[PDB]
């Protein structure tokens, strides 16, 4: 019923909606236009839209885009796109550019009220004298002259990087980041939203609240990162309110979640990046990737990531989750909606001898446990694939398969029993075999029932496949703080094999997620796949 789970935030939200602190409940979600969106961010997606919905209350969409050097619309886009296969529906899709102009008189005012001030200083000079908790000569310029010179750097008079408006807090204050922090700097560079109308751009830390204040934010939600910069946050809110048409009340309070750190993947804007560009993997929509475009392209369903999300909770918590558990959500949300057919990863080739012609069986899609009814013509025939490892000439003490002794179920259909094997240059090339005579759908005469049931298609039915079969990234629980990051790249991360599919797949729509008997769960993979030259990819192995 809710779709976050409780929690301090919950709780809180709950208290203040109902002591009328707030009217609706208003959050937002907002990433930097200037990359693409992973599983990190899915939890404050989920976070941030659901308990606007929750609640009865807004959510809006946000370009936090104040970085004109990085910042394209492309992964606006992209990130627009993204938070709705999620599942939710923004409030409003904002841009904090659109925003500048305001944000910009909100600065003459922090100046004629004394409360900001040019400083010339180059950057190394002035993080010495924030060091040793000492002021910019520059600190006690007067009202006059601030504003003469911040209308000079808008006018785009000095270069990038080389005045800067700090506001006046205190030099040598304990919290360091209270010391004078830096609002406008000067970039002449244009912007992707609002082009090339401003030279003058605001830091996070001075555009943020604002951005906040302006869309009646409520309950402003950001991770831990932000734990020292909550003191400026206030300062900003606090100089401003009833100021340049900003509300005198009420106003929005910042509350911190952990960020997801998730085993056997790096989430860093750099290394990601490093990953793209030294073609450790193919793209960003790579199925490697914890991208949410990558998970999307993987065959991962939003709701298996919601739930993730969802299950592993909210909180102040920063315990590193298991990579072990995403997987088991993927499953479970796959298992009641994902029909059973069968395919062939590694084939080996075996021929009956006692078998001629074809014969169709009726095959059960949805085993005991599910309660889906459905069903499918399973062309069998003399020549089969088998997986080459469900075959042993010196098979081990538990070996369920088959092997030189040993009978084996065929998967809905025969029992068969090895007769001959071909073998060419060392290794095994084709199984000479025989059908148990009486045993579809039955057990043998004899009572010697089969030790275990492996997967088979008709070789003379089945469609080529190529498989991507997926591992995690990194060998390593931890890469992303570990040392060599590419050393702990795990090989097996794709391997690419070509394999056989049951016929019954060419006459399913394109989007449907198979499970491939004792292999994982599949589909076809959206770019590349095509019905006459069939491409799937693992989404998951089976546990
Ligand atoms: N792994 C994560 N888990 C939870 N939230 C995250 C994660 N990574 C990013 N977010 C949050 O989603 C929002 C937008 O992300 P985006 O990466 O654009 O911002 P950012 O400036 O890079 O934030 P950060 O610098 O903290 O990563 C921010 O509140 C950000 O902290
Ligand atoms: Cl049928
Ligand atoms: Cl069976
Ligand atoms: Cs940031
Ligand atoms: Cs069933
Ligand atoms: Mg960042
Ligand atoms: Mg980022």
């Amino acid at each position: 019923m809710g779709l976050v789970p409780e929690c301090f935030i919950t709780e809180l939200v709950e208290r203040d909606l109902k002591e009328g602190k707030y009217a609706k409940l208003v959050t937002r979600f907002p990433p930097e236009p200037n990359g693409y969106l992973h599983i990190g961010h899915a939890r404050s997606i989920v976070l941030n839209f659901g308990l606007a919905q929750d609640y009865g209350g807004e959510c809006n969409l946000r370009f936090d885009d104040t970085n004109p050097e990085t910042e394209k619309e492309e992964y606006a886009r992209a990130i627009e796109e993204d938070v709705r296969w999620l599942g939710f529906r923004p409030t409003r899709v904002l841009y904090a550019s659109d925003y500048f102009e305001t944000m910009y008189q909100c600065a003459l005012v922090l100046i004629q009220e004394g409360k900001a001030y040019v400083d010339d200083l180059p950057e190394e000079e002035m993080s010495e004298l924030r060091a040793q908790g000492k002021p910019s000569p520059y600190r006690e310029r007067s009202v006059e002259e601030n504003l003469e010179l911040f209308e000079r750097m808008r006018r785009g008079e000095f270069p990038t990087g080389s005045r800067v408006l700090r506001a006046k807090i205190d030099p040598a204050h304990p919290n360091f980041k209270l010391r004078d922090p830096v609002l406008y700097r000067i970039v002449h560079a244009p912007h992707y939203h609002v082009g090339d109308r401003w030279v003058i751009y605001p830091m996070y830390d001075f555009a943020h609240p604002l951005e906040d204040f302006i869309e009646g934010v409520t309950h402003s939600l950001c991770t831990l990162e932000f734990e020292n910069n909550r003191t400026v946050y206030d300062w900003v809110i606090e100089n401003l309110k009833g100021k340049c048409g900003l509300p005198t009340s009420p106003r929005p309070h910042q509350y911190e979640f952990a960020r997801l750190d998730l085993s056997h993947t790096v989430l860093s804007k750099r290394k990601l990046i490093k990953l793209v560009e030294g073609g450790y993997v193919s793209g960003w929509d790579d199925p490697r990737l914890p991208t949410l475009r990558g998970l999307r392209r993987r065959g991962v369903r939003p709701e298996a990531i919601v739930e993730f999300v969802r299950k592993t909770g909210i909180s102040r918590n920063e315990a590193q989750i298991e990579m072990d558990l995403f997987e088991e959500v993927v499953r479970d949300d796959l298992n009641p909606i994902a029909p059973r057919v069968l395919g062939v990863v590694d084939p080996l080739k075996v021929v009956l001898t006692n078998y001629e012609g074809e014969e169709w069986i009726e095959a059960p899609y949805w085993p005991r446990d599910i309660p889906k009814e459905g069903t499918r013509p399973l062309p069998f025939s003399p020549e089969l694939y088998i997986e080459r490892t469900d075959f042993s000439l010196n098979p081990p003490k538990g070996w369920k398969r088959l092997a030189p002794g040993q009978r084996v179920r065929l998967r809905h259909a025969y029992v068969i029993e090895l007769e001959d094997v071909v073998e060419e240059g060392g290794e095994v090339r084709l199984l000479k075999a025989r059908i148990v005579p009486g045993t579809l759908g039955a057990n043998p005469e004899d009572g010697v029932r089969p030790k275990g049931v492996i997967h088979w298609v008709s070789a003379r039915h089945a469609l080529p496949v190529e498989f991507r079969l997926y591992g995690r990234l990194f060998r390593t629980k931890d890469p992303e703080e570990g040392g060599d990051f590419l050393q702990n790249l795990n090989p097996e991360a794709l391997v690419v094999k070509r394999g056989f599919i049951e016929p019954s797949v060419a006459q399913d729509p394109e989007d449907t997620r198979y499970q491939l008997e004792r292999l994982g769960y599949f589909w076809r993979d959206p770019v590349d796949s095509r019905p006459e030259a069939l491409v799937m990819n693992r989404i998951v192995p089976l546990k």
